[PDB]
């Protein structure tokens, strides 16, 4: 009567077993209304229950830090802390993964404040460590050893999305984004809930306990708790009227009208004012604008704000790409055109013009026809015979864009050598530098 | 009481109803015995039912053709047809996929019967046609213009596996493998059941109805009906003693003992005898051994035949590749070593040595460790600086591993010069061919 295996059946049909061939079945179904607040103000995600029929809403853990001193913790709490040693951003209170740590090193690279090194982001996962450190205009990644942009190894991926260098762990769902002036840490609540620590605080959905010391007790003065998260290192062992600029008024302006809802602008406006007061006229005051716009874009609300700032800070990327305030997070590459489960959250950055498109990940030349591109960034077309390197090559469409078979030429000598000191001179041929000639040529002796 | 969907429940449960809660649960589960024998004699594959109740055994439609005249239909009927124009292997009686046809072309790649150029096949799927031709030891493919080996476009893929160049349609399940002396067409039964037509016959699991003329007909001489399928197009529009050598005896030898079961060897032995009789002393008899071994490997009994052929039929590829008779169909390749999961039945063919491995698809350099390889087929190491195409280049792991930056050649100019007739000379730098420093040569 009670079933031989009153028992939860497949497809959520818990059944009350009257008998083996007749039962008293019950449907299971659960619809929760969207979680009202998440305390960070970002929209909740529906995370499914272990039973497929039911589901729930959980808050994403989002930490953001812009400019030099400013940071918002996983639960929205905003605080300004300045320091020099590498400070830990997030770790795991009860270690699940082998090494998981996103660590910031602000000015530890250099005491002076410049794009040479505002800060460097170190994401350490298991055996790997990724060190994104902005050397002037372009950050370069050092992995344990420099690497390229679309890196992928041991479940850790690194890629450039818009103006943000993204280090992600799909198995953990961890997305870390580094910009010149801003850093973001996004963690699933289910995987890292009430299990995180550091300057980004504890993801518990209440702002009250988002300031835990390495010891683990919390404090009210959240700014002081941040210094206690120092990551000790052998180097630097000690590791010890303002005018409201009109630019700062852009936060409260009608441009960000859609942003004033679903995202609180008070913190960013205060950060802008404080940065303007820190020293005027150093173009550091428009870092808060960038992150306010980025968070608005995260809320599926894309804005163009930079042309409104009357200059004084724009993007610095080469001429073959144009700045777009609203664009795909993953630009459409010809080689890798695919589903890509587009988030369609439109990010800002600079992309290839409308007519052309990017060739492939890891490349930067924009092309019209898809073609093939060689180590030198030059568009080739399918079927084009050319002579790259010193070898004749073809650009067929297939597994390898360029066959590049070896050139068919050689040095040309003279056997007769009938003149005083006629010697085979291997002078480089102007048409083919490698295909030179070694003809017999009279020398003085 | 009437169930508000008496119903087939989830996970193939079933029920009838007395109340929606009070239901009369059933369960449907079963395991039919294997299809004992299919006309092809290949092991039938496990084809799932639309629901989750049970499954069944459906044999794959396998058509093989080796040598010049020899064919075996989708149902194990062997025949020998000689032709000079392009012919249709398999089409659809009722067209369900647009322009889907596999067409053979004999005596047009070259009129040649030996491995250098036996024939060409043209696989047409929708907007695409793949023309695999083989010129001497190297088969080349033309797609609509030539293409590379790991070609992929519009759901149609071409690669090479072992000695066989594979054109497949994963959506349709169609597989087509050309080696110079053989081809094989594999079609799933459910997708192409009694809908096929051509020289490969109808896939009905019965040999009897295999032979049809273009117009629906049943003629018992499959050989004679093969001529009727001729596809004519603007190309070539005018288109219309024997010593029993031991080499063929190798089929019946104890080497193929595992093959004599699960695979009938009568057809291949007769084909070898006939090929020897057509003209002896030309090694056209090693095509039947090759395909017998290929079929055995399909059925898991992989054997080496070439070694005991006493030097008659051997494979060829450059020195960096060694012949391993039972090796992976998908080569372990460093780029995309993702534990590529494929049928673990090992194919014959030549691979990189056990110490090294193939670098990436479309490449041929057997890298030891891993690295980048340039357009020039030179192995590179991670974090290595070289000078290629007159640009400083670094091989570093990531995307587009070779990152090459322009020369940046700082020629320092020798210009104030004193000697008889010393003129400023921007001669090409001996140290760097790319640099042409001013060195100020005299007369
Ligand atoms: C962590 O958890 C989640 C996010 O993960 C968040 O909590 C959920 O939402 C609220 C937080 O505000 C929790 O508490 C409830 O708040 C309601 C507020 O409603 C007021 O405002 C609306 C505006 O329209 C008015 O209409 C309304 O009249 C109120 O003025 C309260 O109304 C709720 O009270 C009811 O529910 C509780 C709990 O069942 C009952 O005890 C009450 O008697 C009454 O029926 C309630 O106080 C809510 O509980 C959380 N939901 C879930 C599913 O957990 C938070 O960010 C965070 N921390 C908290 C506080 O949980
Ligand atoms: C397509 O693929 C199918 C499945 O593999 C094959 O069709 C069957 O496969 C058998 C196996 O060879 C074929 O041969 C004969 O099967 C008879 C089955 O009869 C029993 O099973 C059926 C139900 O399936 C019952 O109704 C019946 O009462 C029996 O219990 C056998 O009886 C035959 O035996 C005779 O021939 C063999 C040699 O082949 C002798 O050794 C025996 O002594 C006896 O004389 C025989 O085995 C047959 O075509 C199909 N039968 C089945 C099992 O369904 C086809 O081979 C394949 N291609 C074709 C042509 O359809
Ligand atoms: C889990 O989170 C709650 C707050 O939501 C906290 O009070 C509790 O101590 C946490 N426990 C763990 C497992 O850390
Ligand atoms: C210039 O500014 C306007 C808003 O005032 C904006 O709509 C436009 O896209 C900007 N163009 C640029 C970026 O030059
Ligand atoms: C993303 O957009 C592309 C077109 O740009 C489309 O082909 C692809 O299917 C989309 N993927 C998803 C699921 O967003
Ligand atoms: C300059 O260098 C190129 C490349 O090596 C060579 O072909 C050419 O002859 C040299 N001379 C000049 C000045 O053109
Ligand atoms: C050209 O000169 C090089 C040396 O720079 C020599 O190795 C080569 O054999 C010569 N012949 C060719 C290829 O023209
Ligand atoms: C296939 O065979 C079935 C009978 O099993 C028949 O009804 C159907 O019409 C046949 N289809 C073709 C086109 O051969
Ligand atoms: C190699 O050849 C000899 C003669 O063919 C034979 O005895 C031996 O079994 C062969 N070994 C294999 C299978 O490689
Ligand atoms: C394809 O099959 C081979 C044969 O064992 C097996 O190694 C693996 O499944 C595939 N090869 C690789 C490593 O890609
Ligand atoms: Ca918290
Ligand atoms: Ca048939």
């Amino acid at each position: 009567p009670e079933c031989p295996d009153t028992w939860w059946l497949c497809d959520c049909f818990m059944a009350t077993c009257k008998y083996n061939n007749t039962v008293e079945i019950v449907k299971v179904e659960c619809e929760p209304p969207p979680m009202p607040t998440c305390s960070n103000g970002l929209q909740p995600v529906r995370v499914e229950d272990p039973d497929g029929c039911c589901w729930h809403w959980e808050c994403d853990c989002y930490c953001t830090g812009w400019g030099d001193p400013h940071y918002v913790t996983f639960d929205g709490l905003y605080y300004s802390y300045q320091g020099n040693c590498t400070y830990v951003l997030v770790e795991e209170i009860s270690p699940s993964v082998d090494n998981f740590g996103v660590y910031i090193d602000n000015y530890h690279c250099d005491p002076n404040d410049k794009v040479s090194c505002p800060r460097t982001l170190i994401v350490r996962h298991e055996t790997q460590e990724v060190l994104i450190k902005t050397v002037h205009m372009m950050p370069m990644q050092v992995q344990v050893q420099a690497v390229a942009l679309p890196y992928k190894k041991y479940g850790l991926e690194v890629y450039q999305s818009g103006i943000n260098y993204v280090v992600d762990i799909p198995e953990l769902g961890v997305l870390v984004s580094y910009n010149g002036l801003s850093f973001s840490v996004r963690l699933p609540y289910h995987r890292f809930g009430n299990n995180t620590k550091g300057q980004c605080g504890t993801c518990t959905n209440t702002t009250s306990d988002d300031c835990i010391l390495p010891s683990g007790e919390i404090v009210s003065n959240c700014e002081a708790a941040a210094d206690q998260w120092l990551v000790n290192d052998p180097s630097k062992p000690h590791c010890p009227d303002c005018t409201p600029s009109p630019l700062c008024q852009l936060i409260k302006d009608s441009l960000f009208a859609q942003c004033h809802a679903l995202v609180p602008p008070q913190h960013y406006y205060d950060a802008c004012v404080f940065d303007s007061c820190f020293m005027p006229g150093s173009s550091l005051e428009c870092a808060s604008l960038q992150a306010y716009a980025a968070l608005c874009a995260q809320q599926n609300i894309c804005l163009d704000w930079r042309n409104h700032t009357h200059g004084a800070c724009l993007v610095e990327c080469p001429s073959h790409r144009e700045y777009q305030a609203c664009g795909p997070a993953e630009e459409p590459t010809c080689k890798s055109s695919s589903s890509q489960q587009n988030n369609t959250v439109l990010v800002e950055g600079c992309f290839c013009p409308e007519g052309t498109m990017n060739y492939a990940p890891g490349f930067d030349v924009c092309v019209k026809t898809c073609g093939c591109v060689g180590p030198d960034n030059v568009p080739r077309e399918f079927g084009e015979h050319f002579e790259f390197d010193c070898k004749n090559c073809v650009c067929l469409e297939g597994g390898s864009g360029i066959i590049c078979q070896p050139k068919r030429c050689s040095q040309k000598p003279v056997t007769h050598c009938v003149e005083d000191g006629t010697y085979l001179a291997t002078e480089v041929n102007p048409a083919d530098t490698c295909c030179n000639i070694t003809v017999c040529k009279c020398n003085t002796s």
